């Protein structure tokens, strides 16, 4: 699930809440 975040240059600040970058953006299970 798409969390709201770009990680085109940086992470994900969203890791804090369990979203890591796939594909471009921050995801959480999907």
């Amino acid at each position: 699930i798409p969390c709201g975040e770009s990680c085109v240059w940086l992470p994900c600040i969203s890791s804090a809440i369990g979203c890591s970058c796939k594909s471009k953006v921050c995801y959480r299970n999907g």
